[PDB]
């Protein structure tokens, strides 16, 4: 058993199970905007609309799911407001009527006031048919930015990979129990199962091509996911009017915000967040952009003993082969993510009349390769 305090689902892992679609009536003015962003942005009514909103309390967002749906709604509106039509005409100040509730809600959920992976992937989905299984074809996102933005493809394939890797997450207790009870055969079986789920996760990742378009992604969706930390477009950051007197920098959406993106590297003793390098700094900093229960989960993995030391100590080819099966699977995932960045960011950028992400991932991959045993 993984503790329920870590918010991990048997079926969907780190994803929020059955995310709420609708808010209470008190927040109808937020939902009218968030549900109609494609029209409200393409006609320039979005910015004016947000300015005409009253400042609403967060006291009526009672349960976790409602609070998370609101974080998604406000996060998407914040991005839509800041970036507008997404042609470099930017807002350096977020209006108090939306800033105050978003910042208060954010502090309550222990997340930064900006759209993160946990919002727009982990909570931004529904099933069409509850009886049918979790396939792309039985699924939809709750919110989008623009028509043709491929948010469905981008978020749902991302989500499907998260789900696929969650099959391994439930093996992790088996892994730690087998070490302390010195159960070689159990540990071997666990590591081969983990390798198998990450192999499946990669096959799932292939769907990205079927549902996402390079032009659309680069020109449109990338812009809406962009944040304001070390971004020339908002040099000093964003002003959360009525909450902070001074502007504040926050990072945009990133796969590094996925707890699955990190947790196996941790489990397998791949010291990604050790180094003192930019990649190690980035990964650690993104733990603050994950929900608190999830970042706690990563922390408890780190506190448990080292799987890598355990395998190394034993002089056991079979265990080393199973540990390496897992390492190989992660390498492949990194390699694949790089091909996606190449097709969807590098090449489109070149046609415009990526590099930092490439170098970031090359380092992560290289650190992974160097963790192989044989
Ligand atoms: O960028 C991505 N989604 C993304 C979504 C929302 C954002 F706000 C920002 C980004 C993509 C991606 C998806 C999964 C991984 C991934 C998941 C697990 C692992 C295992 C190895 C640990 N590896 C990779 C990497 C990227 C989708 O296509 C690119």
């Amino acid at each position: 058993m993984i503790s329920k305090e870590y918010h991990i689902d048997e079926e969907v892992g780190f994803a929020l199970p059955n995310p709420q679609e609708n808010l209470p009536d008190f927040y109808n003015d937020w939902m009218f905007i968030a549900k109609h962003l494609p029209d409200l942005i393409e006609s320039g009514q979005l910015r004016e609309r947000v300015e005409k909103l009253n400042m609403l309390s967060i006291d009526h967002l009672t349960d976790h799911k409602s609070q998370r749906l609101a974080r998604l709604v406000l996060g998407c509106i914040t991005m839509a407001y800041v970036w507008g039509k997404g042609h470099g005409d930017v807002r350096k100040v977020l209006p108090r009527n939306i800033a105050v509730p978003y910042c208060q809600l954010s502090k309550k959920l222990e997340l930064p006031p900006i759209l993160v992976y946990a919002d727009c992937v982990l909570a931004n989905w529904k099933k069409k048919d509850p009886n049918k299984p979790l396939t792309y074809e039985n699924m939809d996102v709750l919110f989008s930015f623009r028509d043709g933005d491929c948010s469905k493809g981008f978020f749902l394939v991302s989500l499907l990979v998260e789900i696929a890797a969650a099959s391994a997450i439930k093996v992790i207790p088996t892994v730690f129990k087998a070490m302390q009870m010195q159960e070689r055969d159990t540990l071997l079986k666990a590591l081969l199962e983990i390798a198998s789920c990450l192999e499946k996760a990669l096959q799932v990742f292939h769907q990205i091509h079927d549902h996402v378009n390079p032009k659309a992604f680069f020109s449109v969706l990338r812009i809406y996911l962009s944040g304001w930390k070390g971004n020339p477009q908002l040099s000093d950051g964003l002003v959360y009017e009525g909450f902070w007197e001074d502007p504040k920098e926050f990072a945009g959406g990133s796969a590094g915000q996925s707890s699955v993106f990190q947790c196996f590297d941790v489990l397998l003793g791949i010291q990604q967040t050790a180094g003192g390098g930019h990649a190690a700094q980035f990964l650690q900093d993104m733990r603050r952009y994950m929900p608190p229960a999830h970042r706690n989960f990563l922390c408890s993995l780190e506190s448990n003993p080292s799987v890598r030391e355990f395998v190394l100590s034993k002089g056991d080819a079979g265990l080393r082969e199973a540990y390496d099966a897992c390492v190989k699977a992660l390498v492949s995932l990194r390699s694949y993510h790089l091909q996606i960045v190449t097709k969807y960011i590098l090449i489109p950028a070149s046609q415009q009349p990526g590099t930092d992400l490439m170098n970031f991932l090359k380092t992560v991959r290289s650190t992974t390769e160097k963790s192989l045993l044989k």
